[PDB]
């Protein structure tokens, strides 16, 4: 191929140029996000009980829906909660490479069994199936800057005229309104209603008849009479579209030819469906939209979906309406990608003045230069092949492939120079000569250097994906690498380079070259003169080698270990939980006091404040708030005390101060759904029917005993919440019968008063929306209103609650737990400082086992992947490094001399444990993959060294000390090339700050630190290497 | 220890081991050698 591409250069610029223009298309069109999808799969059922308890909503929906969940393909669990809110959400999180799609319909299959067994009012709520994160991926806050619409007008709106077509948007698998749509709400009056000998069920009897939509037939429809000439659709009653039409109702005609209409026992006003979420942009009146990503769909891909969607509405709003964007987790992915993008244009100009240094000509530095872009782009073709995405691991992947794509063109065109200047050749003599004694040695080390990456895209399970962007991506450059080295780098070798004169090393040159060419020469004579001596004494470097080696050994068992580092991201939540019973006016309360802190002592990192009231990560009203924080531009937050972690821990701590309410702000994490480096997520069951008040002192045992050991549990706390005062009233069945007080006007008559009851539809301005009955506010307030609602008997006597009923206060629980489809309760907690989550884990067990009898326990979330799978490191190192050795030792035709090549990997390392020590860093995913990449480029300078001596001892016939000594004499200019190309090129991750700077660090740093010692150490430790493998072994 | 009989058993099964086993990874249709509990009123019509 060299010899055919020499001869043929436009040919060889014809291939490079169609595997960039097949690179530049795959960047056009190749999915852009921030990690590959590990996340398992999870689909939620959600359906509501209006005016239900936590017990009524479990016990008729619930449990229902959970015993028809069976014969549902590679489900790992199912957790569920039933809300005094009238809520029940049912999680079934699906094995790793589940069809979410599949997923859902199984789901949705069992669902439609579970349907008609499920009460009347539940399923006119809608019981809704998805397949989306837990986490939003955007809120799309909504406000009115002119304030001429109040909160409850602008949630209204947005539900009326923006929810649904953003519903519908490809990648959105659930859509929040903070807020509530318009429904007709008819506030019931029991003094007015008791007064005109009337009941909530006749009010909903007369919604139902004059609120209806009656199919009438038509004038001279089919089949019709010989000789008709008209046909007419006939109309009769329509749904009621004002206050105003509901208003005059007729309820009654009293025996004196009066009216009593729906206005004289009811306040019609248009308001919510519900009045439990309240949101606020900056203290502002606001509602908006609560966007999660469904399952496997690309993130950036939505958010451009949902922005076009948006444009289209904006020209039709009302006057001083506006679109804020108060929480994106998508342009932190945008930015961090392209600051990635940035580092490595930066280091191909680095690489290229490097380069000119040395080879001190424009043409021939160009040659360098151009390899790397066309394997790069090329790179990105083949991740498009393989349905790889462009992602921070995949991109950092390029930027480290880099050191070893400038050595491929580097060793190429170095070695041409060299034979040119020994022998005098012309550049396309030499460039033949070059490739007939280094392109075997390229495709051998690119095989040999594959051993090295292959093995880690075979982790298993959440980490596996994570090392398999690297892998495949790093071996894919290198393939094309050896394959443009082989093609294009000859051909421009033959066209582009000077032709250089016999003896001739730039030491004529007059200026900065002259003294450069000179100095490099001189000193390429101390550095043999130094290698010369160092092969006499050899003993005392091979104990000097032993010291590196256990000085390695020492730096790795210090350093501590992590996975991802926490990037600030410009974005955070913060969490408002006051205990239950606590009133909306509280939250809000303590919703005011966070936003004000944000507003008042964080007026230079926080730019908006989106606090929702009622909302947790689910609606959760009354109790629970949510504030969505976005940070300003990174660049305008300079230094560790202005980013997301210091900006969370000042907050949570002034926070602490606030008066029952756990109130804390936490930055989410880099896989949200693997949770904290040293969390627990453990699951407490009911066994054996114990029941809720046995599971709650089981509970209480559990977190009373792990309280007393802080050395290793810390923070072991409920995720629930607790037992609270309600109020308990028995109809009693005897008297009612008595009285002739049918018990469905009973229930009926409290359930629509107290709860609220959902009759029919209505159109509000072209839109089909809910018609709701209840007691006005102050007629359902008190214990003692109970007894001002009256149920007209079978005799037409007007009968008191209080004639008929009982009443005392008990406690029950606000939100019952189900694991698995057992009673449970969520314990979460961490592993005390210098103790693992195993040991955390291990003791919870142990502590679990004494608890009463039928109380068992089970692992969930994030614990469930960390006890099944964990460390299968020393597994596929160890097959790496058999590979290795296998892979040498056919390359040297010898079992021996592959060690000399071997005993150089603990010189990068030693390097790389010093930089990430000596900065702080952790042994994470960054400092692994630029380890193996330092230990590549290390390998490969020690092969070549191994491989011109051996050369010269077989075919030159030479001595073992002369050979290794002309070796690292030739090999010197081109491994110090390479080094200073690449450490240089790698300065901008190691003093990055802005977007994605903690990735950008922990890369940069473990290469630089390693890049520095493989290539100081090497130069004099190889010829060591080599000299006494060579004695040892014959 | 002769405590429960085939309709205890069969109870028990249904109640607290069948719903785990059918949503157990590879398994199908799951088939109860047996009924579970429901509450029975057995109406006598010369009462009635
Ligand atoms: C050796 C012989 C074989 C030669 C192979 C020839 C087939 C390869 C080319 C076809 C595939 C490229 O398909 C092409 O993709 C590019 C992005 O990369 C898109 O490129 C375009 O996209 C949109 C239109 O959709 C434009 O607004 C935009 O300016 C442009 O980037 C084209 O819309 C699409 O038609
Ligand atoms: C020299 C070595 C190579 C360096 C690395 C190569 C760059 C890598 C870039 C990664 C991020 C690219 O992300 C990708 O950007 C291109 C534009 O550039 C977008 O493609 C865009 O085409 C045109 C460009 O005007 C736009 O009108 C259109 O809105 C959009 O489709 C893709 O939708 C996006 O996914
Ligand atoms: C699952 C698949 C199983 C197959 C696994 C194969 C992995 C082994 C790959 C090891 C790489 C060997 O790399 C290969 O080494 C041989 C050594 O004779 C070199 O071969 C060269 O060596 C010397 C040169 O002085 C001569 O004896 C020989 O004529 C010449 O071709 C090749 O130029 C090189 O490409
Ligand atoms: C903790 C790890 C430290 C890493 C250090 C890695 C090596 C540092 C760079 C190499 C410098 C060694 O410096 C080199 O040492 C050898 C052996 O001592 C000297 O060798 C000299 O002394 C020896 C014995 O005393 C004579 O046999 C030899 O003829 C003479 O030249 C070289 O003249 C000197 O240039
Ligand atoms: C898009 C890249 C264009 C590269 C053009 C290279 C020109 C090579 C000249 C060869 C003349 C024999
Ligand atoms: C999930 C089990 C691991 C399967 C992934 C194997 C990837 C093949 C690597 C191809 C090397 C070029
Ligand atoms: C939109 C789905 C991903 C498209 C694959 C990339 C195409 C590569 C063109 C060479
Ligand atoms: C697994 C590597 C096996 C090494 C073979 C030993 C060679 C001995 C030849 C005398
Ligand atoms: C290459 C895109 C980033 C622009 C510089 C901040
Ligand atoms: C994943 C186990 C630790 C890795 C050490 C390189």
């Amino acid at each position: 191929m060299p010899n055919f591409f020499i001869d043929r250069p436009i040919f060889a610029w014809v291939i490079a140029i169609i595997i960039m223009l097949a690179g530049g298309l795959a960047i056009l069109k190749l999915p852009v996000a921030q990690y590959p999808t590990i996340a398992p799969p999870a689909v939620t059922i959600s359906a509501s009980y209006p005016g239900a308890d936590a017990k009524t909503v479990q016990d008729t929906v619930t449990q229902v829906i959970e015993q028809n969940m069976n014969g549902i393909d590679n489900l790992m669990y199912m957790s569920s909660n039933s809300d005094s809110t009238g809520t029940v959400q049912i999680t079934l999180t699906f094995e790793s490479g589940t069809d979410a799609d599949i997923a859902q319909v199984q789901v949705q299959n069992k669902l439609q069994l579970a349907m008609p067994l499920l009460p009347q009012e539940v399923q006119q709520q809608g019981v809704s199936v998805e397949k989306s994160s837990s986490s939003f991926l955007m809120v799309v806050g909504v406000i009115n800057t002119d304030g001429t619409m109040t909160q409850e007008d602008i949630s209204d709106y947005v539900a009326a005229n923006m929810k649904d077509a953003i519903s519908r948007t490809s990648g959105v698998g659930d859509v929040q309104l903070f807020g509530s749509q318009y429904a007709m709400r008819i506030w019931m009056n029991p003094n007015e209603l008791n007064k005109f000998q009337l009941t909530p069920v006749d009010v909903i009897t007369a919604i139902k008849a004059q609120n209806a939509q009656v199919a009438a037939g038509q004038l001279g429809g089919t089949p019709p009479v010989k000789g008709q000439q008209l046909n007419a659709s006939i109309i009769a009653q329509t749904r009621l579209t004002s206050t105003e039409e509901f208003g005059k109702i007729l309820l009654k005609v009293n025996q004196d030819g009066s009216r009593v209409l729906l206005r004289d026992v009811a306040k019609i006003e248009l308001g919510g469906e519900n009045y439990d979420i309240i949101a606020e942009f900056n203290g502002q009146p606001a509602s908006g939209l609560g966007i999660k990503l469904a399952t496997g769909a690309n993130a950036l891909d939505t958010a451009a979906a949902i922005r076009a969607e948006l444009a289209k509405m904006e020209p039709f709003f009302p006057s001083g309406l506006k679109i804020v964007y108060p929480y994106d987790t998508t342009p932190f992915v945008k930015i961090s990608i392209h600051e990635v993008v940035k580092t490595l244009v930066e280091a191909i100009i680095l690489v290229f003045l490097v380069m000119y240094l040395f080879l001190q000509n424009f043409r021939a530095t160009l040659i360098p230069t151009i390899a790397v872009p066309v394997v790069l782009l090329g790179t990105f073709a083949v991740l498009a092949a393989f349905g790889f995405s462009i992602n921070t691991l995949t991109m950092f992947g390029m930027v480290l492939a880099i050191g070893l794509l400038v050595d491929d063109a580097i060793v190429v065109v170095e070695n041409v120079e060299r034979v040119m200047a020994e022998e005098g050749l012309p550049p396309k003599e030499a460039t033949r000569k070059s490739m007939g004694q280094i392109q075997g040695a390229l495709v051998g080390i690119a095989m040999v250097l594959s051993a090295v990456f292959v093995p880690m895209a075979f982790f298993g399970g959440s980490t596996g994906a994570i090392y398999r962007q690297f892998s495949i991506t790093i071996v894919s450059a290198m393939a094309l690498s050896v394959l443009v080295a082989l093609i294009l780098t000859p051909a421009l070798c033959a066209t582009m380079l000077k032709p250089i004169a016999k003896g001739d090393h730039g030491e004529g040159k007059k200026g900065f070259f002259g003294w450069f060419n000179r100095m490099f020469e001189k000193s390429t004579h101390h550095y043999t003169d130094s290698v010369g001596g160092i092969l006499r004494s050899t003993g005392r470097y091979l104990v000097l080698y032993l010291i590196i080696v256990v000085g390695m050994a020492y730096l790795f068992v210090r350093l501590p270990s992590s996975f991802l580092p926490d990037e600030d991201q410009g974005v955070f939540m913060t969490m408002v939980q006051l205990p239950a019973g606590a009133t909306q006016e509280r939250t809000q309360k303590v919703l005011n006091e966070v936003t004000h802190y944000y507003l008042t002592k964080e007026k230079n990192n926080v730019e908006s404040v989106f606090a929702v009231n009622g909302f947790g990560f689910a609606p959760r009203p009354q109790n629970t708030g949510i504030a969505f924080v976005s940070l300003k531009d990174w660049a305008d937050r300079p230094g560790e005390e202005n980013k997301v972690e210091a900006i969370t821990m000042r907050a949570t701590r002034a926070f602490s101060q606030i008066k029952d309410a756990m109130v804390f702000a936490f930055n989410l994490p880099a896989i949200v759904e693997l949770g904290t480096a040293t969390g627990f997520d453990f699951e407490l069951i009911d066994q054996a029917g114990l029941g809720h008040e046995k599971l709650t002192q089981a509970r209480n045992q559990l977190l009373a005993e792990a309280a007393k050991h802080p050395d290793m549990l810390t923070s072991v706390r409920p995720n629930g919440l607790e037992d609270t005062p309600q109020f308990k009233i028995d109809i009693d069945q005897e008297k009612a019968q008595a009285l002739g007080v049918s018990i469905n006007d009973i229930n009926t008559t409290l359930g629509a008063a107290w709860g609220g009851s959902y009759v029919n539809d209505f159109i509000d301005r072209g839109r089909v929306k809910k018609v709701y009955v209840m007691s006005e506010a102050k007629y359902r307030m008190l214990p003692d209103d109970i007894g001002d609602w009256y149920v007209r008997a079978a005799d037409g006597q007007m009968v008191p609650f209080s004639a008929f009923s009982s009443s005392r206060w008990e406690y029950g629980s606000p939100r019952l737990e189900r694991y698995n489809g057992l009673p449970s309760m969520e314990i979460l907690g961490q592993a005390a400082p210098g103790k693992s989550t195993g040991e955390a884990m291990e003791l919870m067990e142990q502590l679990a086992s004494k608890l009463p009898t039928g109380v068992g326990y089970d692992w969930t979330g994030m614990s469930y992947q960390e006890r099944l799978s964990g460390n299968q490191a020393p597994s596929l190192y160890a097959i790496s490094l058999i590979v290795v050795f296998l892979c040498l030792a056919a390359l040297y035709e010898s079992w021996s001399i592959p060690f000399s090549v071997m005993l150089v990997v603990p010189l990068g390392v030693i390097g790389a444990l010093l930089a990430a020590t000596f900065r702080g860093l952790t042994n994470d995913v960054y400092f692994q993959v630029g380890l193996l990449t330092t230990i590549g480029l290390s390998a490969k300078n020690a092969i070549l060294i191994v491989e011109f001596a051996k050369d010269l001892m077989d075919k030159e016939g030479k001595g073992l000390i002369e050979a290794t000594l002309d070796a690292v004499r030739m090999r010197l200019r081109p491994i110090l090339m390479t080094s200073l190309a690449f450490i240089l090129g790698v300065m901008p991750l190691v003093i990055s700050t802005g977007a994605g700077s903690g990735a950008q660090n922990a890369v940069g740093t473990g290469v630089m630190g390693g890049m520095v010692t493989a290539t100081v150490l090497a130069i004099f430790f190889v010829p060591v290497f080599f000299v006494v493998v060579r004695r040892r072994f014959s």
